């Protein structure tokens, strides 16, 4: 290992990167010295590889050229043996592992690859059926990367909390999106629609429900032989199963997904969203069934949540769902930093004046109400007449319209806009991650009907295999034109 | 076309881009294949050139280069026989074609081509009529562009509905700015100009009688002998007549266009509008001889919409058609899509509070217009009062001001900025667009005073055809310095 | 002619750009055509240098070449006979032409040139005294050019009526600004101060005299022999002469300036200002002797106008200068395009929604103030309640709403930011320019403590003359220092 | 020195840059001049090389590179002498004199600088320890910089007041970032924590005893032996202790820092507020034993102070530290200019106003807060009715509206964004400044637990002086990673 690290070959013939010396010389991008070599972390040589790269464009292309270089060597070394189905101390594949760990371009080329050498025509991944003037039919396998049962690349991808730096910016490449397309079209975006429509449904019954509610006596009441009350019972009926299944898929999406606490609110915002909506109505009708009036009050924000929580449907729709993305980013980052601020302006000013007057107009509760109406425009400057010192009273809320009014919401303003005119673009691009995320739960959730439905399908034999035995895999069939290409 | 597809000569002289082997050869940019060749979908190899064009730099040079060698070899091959007069399955010439395609570079090649090689003087287009110093006196024909019966190249790029990608950017070119103008301030100013004052005071007259309507009784009235009732009757028989007119001149607008219903409200803002106007003075006019006091109702509609709808005519001047194009973007983007996004938070919210007070100021009609106040900040947050629950009543208020005032409106208003930022140049640009449609639409309508008028004009002739007969066509001149060049 | 037009030096022998054959083949750019030549408009042959300039780098670097060889050429040809003193058609000096024409860099050129060739330092305007290290001290003539009596380059860079297109960028010269600051710091800073004091205190007396007025009778009023009485009569005294002082140092403005009734509203706009204001004071003292109470209405008007016109002297000041050329550029573009579209918007829908009202609430006025108070958001959405058709009002207003306050006024909102970001540098710039513009008043209204100041000054000899006679001209003494020359 | 100045050797040898020739030589960038003539101001050549660094990438290199060869000489000239502990005429040393200048590409020369040549390793400051594979472990002396008593760059750095140029890039190199990170991590977060929950405790201390104040009487009160007497004389008593320190602090504060009248708002923003803060509850205390009711007035103001005050804590942590050094930039240059002119046309209508106005609503007190609520929007367009000439009045305020409310509010937004625009990257970057500026005053105040602590500690021996004795200095060790150098 240490003539690995001083890049010397007569040391090594006389006898962070891992350990084994041969790990660290192809560490080191000597890809002559591992050739001559070779002829508890749990990493192979290519999960090692794949933690090198930096997803720079020469560290990407010594990376690449480096497993080309691996790839056609263990060919070469051990035919029968297998090299990329090989599992990490996680567990993951190398690809697998690459996809986790933020190699964007190392990625694309393991999509993308193809060997000008036949005898590495072996382990090459992107084929070419014909070509009949600048546009080429090409062929990815990509196989194992959708749908096989232990990980998938996808779906890898797809359960990324932004600590993947380029996360979002790995699918980009064209099997990941073609495929996308295929998978929505082809089944996802029907079902989406009809649970669009489902849920709508769902809400308009549960709306319908809420606002002819009964009113006399204390809650339960008796169910009189009636067709109004019939109508009502059964669409209280139908609206709390529906709040049970939105417990229901949430709390398994929360025990499959696993998340951290800090990943939570900023990765599954409509997850907590859709899991609040379910507690609501769960807290809701168990208030209902314990004797007290209070349960339209629970009743109320989940139906309240639940019509702003259908905003995430609108996540579907394109042009749309960049724009939903926006609320998305400005209720994490900028209206909770600002609204905490904002909570030192206001408690400050509040305390301020409420010491100021002595007497029930002022209370701290009233008169935050009443200085936050300022923020609105709706804030009577004339407010109350009972405290004493005018002028040490009115400068104080000259300050504050000043202040809060003026000098920071503007300036908060000013801030979102930072935020919109950055994410015109990315959150556009954004848009189609939650595409994906939305892909794979449909899949998630019907098991049944994926495996059998095989939507990547259309299985191309490879051929013949560096075994030497015939062998099939699936496949999948794209054009490329090129007219520069010629 | 196999020989073609392998641009292999040798096979070919033995013996998706159509289905001829020159076809193929010539769209696989093989002019050497062609010409060692030459020597259903109804488009001829300039139709297919067109369709072959990718709007890049390589592929503009590439395909003007190739068509430049066609036009010599047909006027070699045939001197007499038409080569671009030539109309393919959809009746276009393939000039016609390429700017119905999208071929920004390849019409502005057409326009401006011009042949070094005297033999090849035969087919070109730009030519120049002296020098002094760096100032030369150039020459356009575009005798069948501007104003030939069957299609206008003016005609195609004019009636596009933005699916065809730089339909604003074609007309860019020299010529068709030039002539423009010419044809603008040489008449069409004037009469735009004419038709400005003639609806100003058509919105005018509809206004003054508006105004003063009369009340008394239930409507038609009978026309008392008197010097103000008189002047009512007349503006009502002068208002009418000038709705059946915007009526018939938008009705033929939509035949003769035969829009489709996606392009119909993203290209004819403005068409729509005079219709809808139209339509409510005629539904006004209806209900007042249909014995019913809602008359006015319609009637006020219209006069609203009338002069609002007068914006129009600004699109007519320079700085003040950016301003309008604006207005044009955001009622068609931005104020729909963000529409329907605060009718689901406006509806949540109501349905909300409506179903958390019990008694009528709570009706949803009435609490959505009373929650749509806060919005433009004009909303009494005391709100009512004989609902329970004031804690739970008031988190509704708050969580609805935050949401739909702060974070929503601000976000919208963010968003509408980066429509602005984007289009101070863009719609800009897109005013001469509304400006070439208003000087067609001139000569559409007035179609005895155009045809006559000749305003491109200008007949000189050719010279010597590839026939050998002189000919004549219609010209315009130019003048271009180019101190640069000397 | 014709043969400066081929470049032909043949048939020149033998023997629009001006009519004479040496201007054209120097126009043509022919320097050796010109030498070999020479050895109505008015414009001679550095005149129509001058105009041939086209501010671009290679159109700029052919001029300066060509005026560097005629100024050669004739200072050979006669270097007793003035070459720069002669003036065109316009009586412009050919430096003033370029300065008036919008030549940049030529301008430049003339200030800066020198001469490497000694027998070429006969018309060379920069000179270099002597260099230490990097740091050179060098000399600048410009003699002429800040206080020729009959025209100076100063004077009409700053009488520029933004026609001229980088009329701005012409003083960003070393000598021009460097005079400036010089002018400034010197005595005109002080010397504003001190105009600054006496209008402010001019502003004061004005308010006082005002505030206090007497109001008892009809005016005028018996002068009774109080304290308070004697102080109003003199304060009127004062307030009027100031007034008829602004109404003469502006029509003085107006007639030495002789301006175009188009460039008036766009560039003199602190001179309308100060001149309405004069002007309303005016109209109030003679209301004030003719009998009638309307005066202090026009009072009122100038004393409004002052205070809010005395945003002119922060103009003086750099970092409020730039605020206020903000102002200056919103109140002439912006905010009168978009009041114009506001008045098409808010006459609609006025005269919409009084037609639907009967019975006075409903007046034109009373209706369009009402609908004006939304966009501040101080409109009462409850309006009023005689007119019938609810549904069919309050559709009216929620149209206005939408589109006069969140989709016009945002939009305008947008607009003019479009325009504080382009100008934020722009107009950082343009504060110099009226710098520029104030220092030279003082030298105008001043005439008599100008010419007697020599505030360039520095009159260093300019040595040996091409008629080899000794004289002396006027300096200016710079520090130029560059470590990268050494 | 003349001859320095001509770069001649020659008349060297035969006997605003200093007085010495080799100065001078050396400040013209002549090496082999200044290598010949070796072989009142208070500078040295160390110092007048440092004065004459331009920051720009010639001269840094000039410099950096003359440096150098000063090193080499003057190890070899004299090896025992000291060549940077020198000191100027300000006491700095070259590299503190350098600090203070504005070399930021200097500085990190001298941080970062190592010598290929082995007896240049004397003067040496960057070391290698090892380099297994692309990472290398570095060594970075900075033994005085951190910690010497006389001056520390650190300090000097942080005691700036923005009149050095690139004072806040100076400190991203290397060392000082990495130090920077250490000192906060490793003490100087935790107690800055206890900072932050001692000073939290104090304002909630400070607000329960002003909240619950009694009001009986006139101050001060008999203390009564009851539980909550007791309970509000403990609190006042914590409270007004706590006012004395931060006194206390503040006074120390200016007395060390000795800052100049303008740097006081523009850079000690944060410490004149926490000195108007106590010294608010000064005069409050003084009041209350002065037998003032007044008292409360004063209290009130610090206790709203401190509250908004408490937002320099958010300085502490990053994504907060951004958005309070927003609020810092705007109230000192926009709502200071801004707020002096809306001053102007405040006064200026509210005059005219009053003066239109005759008989008491109208005072210049209630008018100018009236017309102030119009910003607002929550101003009431009906005012009084006292007044004659309606339209003359309501001009007035339709002039105010559209000239303060949209004019010019909303251009103020428009800077207000320019500067968040510009800021975003800017203002995050100056987060790290005051993260030093805390670091460096925790070591300040707390002067015993600093020195002994040796928070840069890690005392490397350099080994080999110049002089030849084994000697030992501070060091700290670094990672650097580069594959790219493999
Ligand atoms: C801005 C430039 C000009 C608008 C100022 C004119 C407003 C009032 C002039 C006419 C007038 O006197 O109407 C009187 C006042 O009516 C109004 O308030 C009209 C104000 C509309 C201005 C909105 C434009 C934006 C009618 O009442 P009266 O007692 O009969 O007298
Ligand atoms: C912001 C900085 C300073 C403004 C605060 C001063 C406001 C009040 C001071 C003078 C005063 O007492 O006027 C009293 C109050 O008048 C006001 O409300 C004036 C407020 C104008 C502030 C608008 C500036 C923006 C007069 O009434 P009183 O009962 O005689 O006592």
């Amino acid at each position: 290992h240490i003539a690995i690290e001083r890049r010397n070959m007569t040391l090594v013939t006389l006898l962070y990167f891992g350990e084994l010396p041969l790990s660290l010389a192809a560490c080191t991008n000597q890809l002559a010295i591992v050739k001559f070599l070779l002829q508890s972390v749990g990493n192979t040589v290519l999960h090692a590889l794949v933690e090198v790269a930096d997803n720079t464009v020469d560290n990407t292309k010594f990376v690449t050229s480096m497993y080309n270089e691996i790839l056609i060597l263990g060919a070469k070394l051990h035919p029968t043996l297998k090299l990329e189905e090989i599992t990490n101390r996680k567990g993951l594949t190398p690809l697998a592992l690459a996809a986790s760990s933020g190699k964007i371009g190392v990625l694309a080329y393991i999509l993308q690859r193809e060997i000008h050498e036949p005898e590495c025509r072996h382990l090459s991944r992107k084929f070419t059926e014909w070509a009949y003037g600048p546009v080429h039919s090409s062929l990815y396998d990509l196989s194992c990367i959708d749908t096989c049962e232990k990980n998938s690349v996808l779906e890898v991808i797809a359960y990324s909390s932004s600590e993947t730096p380029n996360r979002h910016d790995m699918l980009l490449v064209e099997p990941l999106n073609r495929l996308l397309q295929d998978k929505w079209d082809r089944f996802v975006k029907r079902i989406f629609y009809f649970n669009f429509f489902v849920y709508c449904l769902y809400m308009i019954i549960f709306t319908a429900a809420a606002y002819y509610r009964p009113v006399e006596g204390l809650p339960p009441y008796k169910l009189k032989n009636t067709v109004g009350d019939y109508f009502r019972v059964t669409g209280e009926i139908l609206s709390v199963s529906g709040g049970v299944y939105f417990f229901f898929r949430g709390i398994q999406y929360f025990l499959q997904r696993r998340p951290s606490l800090k990943s939570l609110f900023v990765d599954s915002y409509s997850e907590i969203l859709f899991f609040v909506q379910s507690l609501f109505m769960l807290v809701s009708v168990v208030l209902y069934f314990s004797q007290r009036k209070e349960y339209v009050a629970s009743m109320v924000f989940s139906l309240a949540m639940g019509w702003t929580n259908m905003l995430y449907y609108t996540r579907g729709f394109q042009q749309m769902g960049i724009y939903a993305v926006m609320i998305e980013k400005m209720i994490l980052r900028d209206l909770c930093r600002f609204m905490f601020v904002y909570l030192v302006f206001l408690f400050g000013f509040s305390t301020a004046v409420v010491t100021l007057i002595e007497d029930s107009y002022n209370s701290l509760y009233s008169t935050c109400l009443e200085l936050f109406k300022f923020t609105i425009g709706m804030g009577d400057l004339e407010f109350t007449e009972n405290y004493d010192f005018k002028a040490v009273f009115i400068i104080l809320l000259l300050a504050y319209v000043i202040l809060t009014y003026i000098l920071l919401l503007n300036m908060l303003i000013a801030l979102m806009g930072e935020t919109v005119n950055k994410i015109a673009q990315e959150s556009k691009n954004i848009w189609k991650l939650q595409r994906a995320i939305t892909i794979l739960d449909t899949e998630k959730s019907f098991l049944k009907c994926m495996r059998k439905a095989f939507r990547s399908g259309k299985l191309l034999q490879v051929g013949f295999t560096p075994d030497g035995k015939d062998d099939y895999r699936w496949c999948f069939r794209v054009d490329e034109v090129n007219w520069t290409t010629w």
